[PDB]
């Protein structure tokens, strides 16, 4: 192929996967709760532009790697991979659904979140920890492992404290009400919506 | 858990896999033909030091990506993966076995696929990776080859369809056996675990 | 307003003008002719990714300038703006159409006006801009063109009068068709949105 | 010699300068957020002030206002380049606070100011905000929009609170009374009067 | 407002600039050692050209000649500010090469040029020498004295060979046909026409 | 000889020396009490990786220096070299042996600890001092000497106060229960387990 | 012709002007209340060395520019130039005279003009300059003063209208006489010609 | 012990060793042949200053390493250590005794003598250094040995080189002539920087 | 001449003068009082290494200067040069004699200390000030002059307050008990015993 | 006020300098090795040249020849400050090449020249060497010693080849005609007459 046969295939499967998930009206993904609110909303308001995230090479790397590593978790830890669930909360009155997909779960029960930075500075990153903390709440699990596979180091962290629904709720209204953007100062640097976004840190 | 439940396991398996590859006396790996001769012989003389390679996180990351990208190939292109073959050559007046292991092979005619990962997409494709693949095309008598890099800055795929001819494999082999030009590439010494005892280290 | 009443509308109108470029087969636009062949092909093959060029602020800005300076050229030089034509050439065996849209043509005798913005006034006139206009001379059978730069550090105008010969246009069209000379200019890969998947990317 | 297109742009731009001739007691809204000494110098050294006509970023900004303004007319039902004025007492004397709004949309009303900047640092710039808050008073609008078209980014801000009449008076006091020059530390770097000005920041 | 002294110096400087009336067919000596495109801009965009009047290094230079010229008149018995023109033939058409010498001494005469620079680097600079050598042929003089007063050093050079009338032709030609612009590669950096000039070195 | 006749021998004797020291379950080395508790536990959980330490050239230099300076001591100060001893302590009500080996002991006894660094910066280093102070406790010796042989300086320090047994017990607790890792901020930088350790300083 | 016709003369006349003034006993000049006390004493003790100040091209440029600007001041403002005067002050129960020479004075009441020339327009107006003029306002009992700079980057005029109070002048005078706090300004030693023998040089 | 017990003893023993070796008017050490001639003569003419080189901590470090590594060599390889020997050379019809002391010798390893020279430095840059190899090659002539090993123990690297060609006698005579006639000083460019005689030497590179 | 006729003689002469300083028993020079006490002690325990100081070229230059300048002080100020004297003090129970040698003295009495340096920075240097304040006490002089001949500056300083015994005694204390080592933090950088000294500052 | 010793030294240097009147057809040897214009300037601008007297470099250099020269009279039985002249023939006229040797040793005769410098870089400097080569001719001596006393090193050089008469005359030729200024490119950087000289290098 002019792109290359393997390249063409991975890009084609990754686009179909990205197109796969239409988000319901009142559903908030776990991953959205720990990202910039404007970014989340842009993903919904500017889907055509949002599609370019499919062609991010570190994303493709990360997916192949979750696939690699998830195989071994199935076959030695008897784990469930890519496990979805919902759980409701009420926000300013309205009922919102919080939707998450865990990289792996083990059945007490263990949630496993796999990450791959290109750098091992500062591990574990607060936003990766929060995410996992929220999945603990989501799946009502007692134990969490956050495991980083980076070129400079492999490191694994036990995270066992779930986030309190009270803060989950307040992370939620911050997402719905676009209250504080960006969520972390580093987000704008890599954000594809910074070309049009008024809130962009400069 | 001291090291971690997950990483304890990956380390255990990777140590196991490393110890499982025993090399015969007159056998040269394809990967040996495109790297420093002294390094190849140190890996045979100082195996207890060579074990330290098992723990290089880039190798662990690299092994997990092969496992992922290999399962996608097996699933959607009807590829065999981790395929071994041997082939004999005469070097000097003596028979050696060249052994290789393809990351994946596809039966259309056959296509040898070599997966590569790195932190950098600089200089792609690297000459020593292309040689590796060109040698596998002779080893497997295969018609076509794909070298595909998965790196954080770029996914890049190259088509290598020309095999190295046997006389040049023989000459690569001669270097290997007789320690002729060490290192093979000037960048190697910097990452070599043997540089600390090696007189030919570039400085 | 989430994005903002005015910006919402500009991005909406620019998305639609983008999506309305139904590309007919055997048709090569002048602006494709002077860019990297693989990039043109990437644009036809990964349209979902290519749409992201819609949101380039330099393109929105450049368009607005074009509109700005275009209203003036209509009402004072009596020119036609956004003027589409096409012309057939014989490339190898096959017959291809070269299509173009001049920014402005004043008639008197014809003059083709190409307007450019840029962040920098360094190196004016740029050789790809020049080439593009020299191709528009041939395409509209004009004998005079003007390249005008509106930059923050300078306003500069250039009289470009020699059209490109058909043989050079043909030689360029080959490269587009058979993916040769990628990239055309070494600076291109730096700003190419396909650099993340292209194996020919300069590094 | 100079070039057909640009010889025209410069001619046409000189005439638009030479046409507006500021009466004795007129202050432009743009003068209230500039350096008072610079305002005064433009009045006192009009042969030198002419040199501003040929700033290439002014020509660019003017071409952009044109293109964009014609889009505001065509699709938003807006009036472009809307002149108005308002008189005020600054210590017994009557001053004309004159202003030209880039565009207005009357249905009950919205002032839009368009800006072109070489970069997107610091958006919205406070002098630009203030200028817009002056126009809301000037044109008695309840709403304004500040829109930036820069090579790095497009962004848009909703400014809804007009400046107090008193504050505008104080601004005019500082303007005629030459009180705090420059108004901002970046001004002198670009000012054509720095070669004769004693207040120049070094 | 500007201050009592500077007002006067500038009004007088301005008025001396608007006085210089350039006849159709006349090229200045100083124009022969400058960028052909630059002297043309000066007649085509006079309103912009007026900003040179406010170049502080020019004011300072003037003030210098003023101070120095009592010395020249009293003790050297020279005429200062000596205007003259001469006729050359270029392209069959015939031109007036006109010049103003800082100071002349008739005895066998010696023309003298005075320069200020912030810097004594490279003295004498080649376009100053070239200038003196055109005043030598203009005034048909046998001796020239170029003298620099810089803050780093005072320096004086004897230029006693004039340019050949033949040479002067190629340079008046350059100036009319706008051939080699800019004449010296350092000109564009300081040129007030660089903002609209397509030949600007960049 | 591929490696070299002399080097092959040194690396064979180092490796066999390193393989000879197997640790019993309730035994802590004196060197362990002044190092990172995690690193200590890595050296016993990842013995195959730990073996790479045998090939650190600075260790080989160090050992040969010890051997040389050990021989001088023996033949002119009637010292015993490489003296091992063992003393028992109570931790969490359990019995551990602290085991150590002094480079040399003289005659009233003096424990000598020899160090070689490639730099004389900051001597004596706190962790080297503690080691020695522990050997005083261990050998119930009354004097300690810490001598550094570096390429920039020879420096000798008299250290005669032992660490009390309670400090030793505290150090042993940290070691058993991985309390504070790394013990010293500079450790991670040179630790062969950094590549798999979650506590690595970054 | 060795040195040059013009410069030879300029140097000759500058030298004479230097030797033309000899300082009175119990007299302090204003120019000296604003300079380092040791330097002022050095100028009496080491007149042969002090004479090198004559050849300082900055001073030459400086004198010429005072001449030209003065010429304009006296034929258009009807200014008096180089106006000498004195006042008496008590210091140490002893009587001293402060003397000075205003560059120009102009009427309306009197305006003291001080002219300055500097290489750079940095930090205008420099505090010591301002100080000099304030002392002249007290000396001439003038109520209004103009400091005017002619630099290559900029022309800048300042109205200074407060005179220094008499106590302060006395203090400046005490320092001058008792050599108390030298240098007066930290930047002085860098240019002082006596830095080579001065114990107090800042270093 | 104000200086310290161990330090005091090493310094005392090293000054003794240095002072034990008085050099005769017609001998040339091997070590001299690969050094600056002016410096070698300075070591005879300014012996009081020369003595400061005793207190160079790299040299004390260096000698302890030789001691310790040498003791390995006497055990497992049956080497002699610090082996002194002498060989004569003609230079302008004057006869000269070239004298050297090899760090270790293996007299008979399968019908071969091996001279071993041990070296230490703080960096492994550029190994092996040409003046080290020359020194080993002169010993090879001195002992008439067939094999040479130059081994570097450095903090970055251990590295061993097999050097088997001895310098011709003519080359050694050329080295000797320069030593005697003070011909080309310094011998190597990096010398003066470390040379304790640079403070009085006119040939010092700047 | 291998070394050279003149330098040979100079070094010969310098070595002789260095060697001819027989150090009496309970004796501390003034020049030792102002330096690190360990350095003083090293100079007494390692005579052979201290001899290298004889070949410091700045000390040779130093001595040639003192000679030349001292010839002027006899000649035109009728002063005694290289004047020697001592004076007992009492240190905590014992009796030591402080001994000094002043560069020049003029008889009331003026002690002159002459100093060179390649740099005039920070003059006068406190340790030179201290040396001379001690001379005034040793010689019962009332006035002192410190004169620096340096390539950038000649500078002379009047020092008229001598140190009292209490402080001199306290300085001798340090010299005896090896306290306050080094006295000044720049000393180790130049000290030839830093190669063996444990208190070297690093 | 300036200091007792300092005053005397500067007072004496001044007198010394002021003594030396150069007669009409004379050229010092030290003038043959210098810029011709500087030698000329020292004649035509005497007042300025007196500033050379206050060079601290030179005062140090003087005090230094005094010390060393008193060793030279007293151990090598030499003549310090030996003055002589020799007539040469240039352009028909007869000139007196005077010179003063720092010292001479009379056995068969040796000229000694002492130099000071704050740097030992590049010894021996070519122009110090020429100076001694001309002195060998002047005194017709067979041997010469150039000796430097710098603070980094003492270094002695033996110079025996006396300079040619023909090229001595070619030097005087340029001294007279101002043929090549400066002689050496480093000269202008320390020249007191660079402030008024048109030859100065920049
Ligand atoms: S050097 Fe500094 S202190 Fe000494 S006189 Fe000149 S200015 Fe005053
Ligand atoms: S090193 Fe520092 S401390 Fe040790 S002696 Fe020399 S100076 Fe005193
Ligand atoms: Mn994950
Ligand atoms: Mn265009
Ligand atoms: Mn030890
Ligand atoms: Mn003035
Ligand atoms: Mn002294």
């Amino acid at each position: 192929y002019f792109q290359g046969m393997i390249t063409e295939f991975l890009l084609k499967k990754k686009l179909e996967e990205h197109l796969s998930h239409v988000k319901e009206e009142n559903t908030i993904y776990v991953t959205d709760l720990v990202r910039c609110p404007r970014r989340v909303r842009y993903e919904s308001e500017y889907k055509e532009l949002a599609i370019s995230q499919v062609y991010a090479p570190s994303a493709i790397l990360g997916d192949i790697l979750h696939l690699g590593l998830e195989s071994v978790l199935k076959g030695n830890f008897n784990a469930e991979t890519e496990v979805e669930t919902l759980r409701e909360i009420n926000v300013g009155g309205k009922v919102y659904k919080i939707k998450g997909r865990a990289d792996a779960i083990i059945r007490k029960s263990i949630v496993i979140e796999i990450k791959t930075s290109r750098s091992d500075k500062g591990l574990p990153l607060i936003h990766h920890k929060m995410q996992l903390q929220i999945y603990l709440w989501l799946f009502s699990a007692e134990k969490g492992i956050l495991v980083y596979i980076t070129p400079d180091r492999i490191a694994e962290y036990e995270i066992n404290e779930p986030l309190d629904e009270a803060t989950i709720v307040r992370l939620a209204e911050d997402t719905i009400m676009l209250q504080n953007s960006p969520r972390f100062n580093w987000e704008c640097k890599y954000c594809i919506f910074s070309v049009i976004c008024p809130a962009k840190l400069t």
